[PDB]
């Protein structure tokens, strides 16, 4: 939503409708507007369809290449967490034929809402907009995605009515979820738009109360469904915690990392928790995955990085380039470049503007180059992994195989703390130019200058 604003149609007025009223009626807000929408209602601001295919000229050129994005169907909210309409693309962002174009535009990636479910989707759909009714009626073709009490509360989404909880299992959904030729993402995944991949969000509970076979052979079942149309086919299956059940390879071959980046270095950079909770720190998953799990800032499920920064602008373009050197496939957190904030959520979530994106803001040219470096450099790719220095307000490390070549050393200090990071275990020339501006190898440790912090 906070992305761009492609349409003004497909820009909903405020009291355009309701969503589980109250359901009270829409509230807008302007660009560089506050970020959950005025009493009475929210929100709904940014991310329609048409501007991004004339957006990745911000994206694409020359930066981005495929897009890490959530979830894309039908639900009234800004976010949709419970699907109503399956199959076509959500109407706020249009539909998939201005869309089929721009996937082969993109030439992109995606998002899965489908654990939750709609309690107002187009089928069971208490508030009544789907014909079907198993909020009323036991005789339907959509009754038993889930299983009886069907009455007002129970175990869902953490216990959530609105997103309710499927009874999933085979052969019964999923049929329009991944499986057949009726489900949307192998409803997507061919000519012309084929899915580069898709995302899973929060199956760490599916199947039946998460963490049994069910939630997996769900799973293993669509490896092969990857490994079905599309070799390209690329995976995730979103769990907060340790990756296991995240792959094995036979599990997976990606997936999303707070653990991974996110809520490790900050204590380091951002100082702490992705929830904002302090930490003081001084100085398994195979190897494919490594240079394939998924690495970005922050989320709709946490606080954001400048209420964490030391309200120090240096604190980010430092931790951005932590993401650079880094494996995995990174999918980074917009604003992430730039210096934006976003309060705790719904206010994390926050617009994405204009104006701080000039390159005088050291951001562009910093965050720009940076991953265009990690573009001419797969040292910051497909390298093996040293680590170098353990100084406070100093860490080092490298990445080593055996084609090419990058260390990185930074400072942490207000001020300076001369460093010199020596290449000899390296082992590769010294007295020798490594570009930048600019180091012998000399001495067997770097020699070079970069600002406080």
């Amino acid at each position: 939503d906070r992305f761009a604003r492609s349409l003004p149609r497909e820009a909903e007025q405020d009291h355009v409708y309701y969503h589980h009223a109250a359901g009270q009626e829409i509230i807008l807000r302007d660009w560089d507007e506050p970020v959950t929408a005025q009493a009475g209602g929210s929100t709904f601001y940014g991310g329609d369809l048409d501007g991004i295919s004339e957006k990745l000229p911000y994206l694409k050129k020359l930066g981005v290449t495929a897009l890490y994005l959530n979830p894309v169907f039908k639900a009234p909210s800004v976010h949709k967490y419970d699907t109503e309409d399956y199959r076509h693309v959500d109407p706020q962002f249009g539909g998939d034929g201005a869309l089929l174009r721009l996937r082969h535009n993109t030439q992109l990636v995606l998002d899965g809402v489908f654990n939750h479910s709609g309690d107002s989707h187009a089928w069971f759909d208490r508030h009544n907009r789907g014909t079907g009714g198993a909020c009323h009626n036991p005789e339907s073709p959509w009754r038993d995605w889930y299983s009886f009490s069907d009455d007002g509360t129970a175990l869902d989404w953490l216990g959530y009515a609105s997103l309710p909880k499927l009874d999933y299992q085979s052969e019964s959904l999923v049929n329009e979820i991944y499986r057949g030729e009726d489900s949307i993402v192998r409803h997507w995944l061919k000519a012309p738009w084929n899915m580069d991949g898709w995302r899973l969000d929060v199956v760490h509970m599916l199947g039946e109360a998460g963490g049994a076979r069910n939630n997996m052979q769900h799973v293993a079942g669509i490896t092969e469904a990857a490994k079905e149309t599309q070799p390209e086919a690329y995976i995730v299956g979103e769990h907060f915690g340790d990756a296991r059940q995240w792959l094995q390879a036979d599990v997976e071959d990606a997936a999303m990392n707070y653990r991974g980046f996110t809520f490790p270095l900050w204590g380091f950079l951002a100082n702490t928790d992705i929830s904002y909770d302090p930490q003081q720190i001084d100085a398994g998953l195979s190897h494919q995955q490594q240079l394939r799990m998924f690495n970005q800032l922050d989320s709709h499920d946490t606080a954001r990085f400048k209420t964490l920064l030391g309200r120090d602008i240096a604190r980010l373009p430092l931790a951005v380039v932590w993401l650079f050197t880094w494996p995995g496939v990174p999918c980074i957190y917009y604003g992430d470049e730039v210096g934006l904030d976003g309060k705790n959520d719904p206010f994390c979530r926050k617009p994405f503007p204009w104006q701080v994106e000039k390159q005088d803001t050291a951001l562009f040219a910093l965050y720009q180059r940076m991953i265009a470096l990690r573009k001419k450099s797969q040292a910051l790719r497909h390298g093996g992994c040293q680590v170098l220095y353990a100084e406070d307000n100093v860490v080092v490390f490298v990445r080593v195989l055996n084609q090419q070549r990058v260390l990185v050393a930074i400072n942490r200090g207000e001020a300076c703390e001369v460093v010199l990071p020596a290449s000899p275990f390296l082992n590769a020339v010294q007295w020798q130019c490594k570009e930048g501006h600019g180091q012998l190898t000399d001495g067997i440790l770097a020699l070079p200058a970069i600002s406080a912090t």
